[PDB]
């Protein structure tokens, strides 16, 4: 019933991670 949750959990945890690097980089 939570897998739902979990693959949301995981997708946005990689796409986040990425986003706020590429963020990060552009801004250091």
């Amino acid at each position: 019933p939570e897998i739902t949750l979990i693959i949301f959990g995981v997708i946005a945890g990689v796409i986040g991670t990425i986003l706020l690097i590429s963020y990060g980089i552009r801004r250091l």
